[PDB]
DNA sequence: CCCCCGGGG
DNA sequence: CCCCGGGGG
């Protein structure tokens, strides 16, 4: 719903004025106007407090699955902040998938960083990266070997379809040990787990927006995002080799190079 | 040219 | 799963 919020910003970023064939303006306008809902929605106490009340039964929805992500209770919130994070510098993987914070200041004057990492997209899955088979590798915490190179051969060819049946399995069977740090790395650019570490996103926001309009929003904390990855891949089909990550390649460059939608 | 944000069939 | 495109640095 365009409530009196996203109303204002749909106006702010002027996506009417947009013709329904700049796609791809629309879509950049679009993923930099659901940050600034978010950022909005927790731009300070005052708006917090106001948009968690039924009197913005959309704003509540997304704020109420925010801090359940968080497992947080709005009466230990003394205050908040939000703001477009933007820190100049790459590592380890490239740039860090951050894309906002959000800070909270408890009861006790103790304070959360949440590294949050938010999308738009009219399908259940989206690019989440793309990186050369050797970044991947390192961030995992994969060696040389047999399964670098399976790996490494999915990239080259820009799929798997010159696999076979047997290497297909073979993958899907070296991997295995490695699906939680391999989905964890993708989407945080880290292997491990980390929190309040302004460099790797705690929450995933995911906002389903179709035809240019809101339709629903999803908020997961990176655990339970490994945990739909892992149950989605643990399928009789193996999505992703075991990662429930959709491997293909990113048409950006002329090296070879491999995407993951999640 | 490369990376990040996306999608169709 | 396989095949691709727009925008901006």
């Amino acid at each position: 719903m365009r409530t009196e919020l996203l109303s204002k910003l749909y106006d702010d970023f002027g996506i009417d004025q947009l013709p329904h064939t700049q796609h791809g303006v629309t879509s950049d306008r679009l993923g930099k106007l659901y940050e600034k809902y978010i950022l909005d929605i927790f731009k300070d106490i005052e708006s917090l407090k106001k948009y968690n009340t039924n009197a913005f039964p959309q704003e509540k929805d997304i704020s109420s699955k925010l801090l359940k992500a968080l497992n947080l209770d709005l009466d230990n919130i003394i205050d908040v902040s939000s703001s477009d994070t933007d820190l100049g510098r790459t590592i380890a993987g490239g740039s860090p998938k951050t894309d906002a914070t959000i800070r909270f200041t408890f009861h006790n004057q103790s304070s959360r960083l949440v590294p949050l990492n938010i999308k738009h997209s009219s399908k259940k899955k989206v690019s989440i990266a793309e990186y050369d088979v050797e970044t991947i590798c390192t961030g995992v915490g994969i060696s040389d070997g047999e399964l670098k190179e399976l790996i490494r051969k999915h990239q080259n060819d820009q799929s798997a379809k010159l696999f076979t049946p047997v290497q297909k399995q073979r993958l899907t069977e070296l991997l295995e040990p490695y699906r939680e740090r391999f989905i964890r790395w993708c989407v945080t650019l880290r292997a491990e787990k980390s929190e309040g570490n302004i460099l790797h996103p705690d929450l995933l926001i995911r906002f389903q927006v179709i035809d240019r309009e809101y339709v629903d929003v999803t908020i997961k904390n990176i655990d339970d995002y490994v945990s739909d990855r892992i149950a989605e891949g643990s399928k009789a089909r193996k999505p992703g080799f075991g990662t429930g990550l959709n491997w293909t390649y990113a048409s950006g460059s002329k090296a070879k190079k491999m995407q993951f939608k999640g």
